[PDB]
């Protein structure tokens, strides 16, 4: 899948989900919510983008050993929400997402990609809302898209 090899715009973030049930709910309802600090980071990136390129999210459940898919941010963060929707009751907030890949990709396939903005650590050792440089994100996206 040579599609992503020539991407010229966009920002890309890691999402770490404590719960696979929350991944299921995100796919069913096309929504996500991060922590307070994570929501602020994603909101800033989405808003400054002003629709000039995509914001992609690379999802992985904590401790699972694999990534589980890719979604595009499709709205700014709405902070005026009901509590208790997600795996920890305190998280409020919501933004729309569109899932573009739902597939398990082992960390072994992605570990060789290092993030020069994060001490050259493997992309598989990232924390929630770690940003991925575009040239490294393109390599992750090609691998996820091509994996079978
Ligand atoms: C739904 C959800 N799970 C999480 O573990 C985090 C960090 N943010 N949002």
């Amino acid at each position: 899948n040579l599609y992503f090899q020539h991407m010229k715009h966009g920002r890309v973030f890691i999402i770490k989900s404590y719960s696979e049930d929350d991944i299921h709910r995100s796919i069913k309802y096309n929504i996500w919510c991060s922590t307070e600090h994570g929501n602020k980071r994603l909101d800033a990136a989405y808003r400054s983008m002003n629709g000039k390129g995509p914001v992609y999210l690379l999802f992985s459940v904590n401790g699972s050993g694999h990534f589980c898919g890719v979604a595009e941010m499709k709205s700014a963060v709405d902070y005026n929400t009901c509590a208790g929707v997600w795996s920890q009751d305190k998280w409020k907030g919501r933004f729309d997402v569109r899932w573009i890949f739902v597939k398990d990709v082992p960390n072994s396939q992605l570990r060789h990609i290092r993030l020069e903005n994060n001490e050259n650590k493997p992309v598989t050792n990232s924390r929630d809302t770690q940003e991925v440089p575009l040239e490294k994100a393109k390599q992750v996206l090609k691998i996820i898209a091509s994996y079978k």
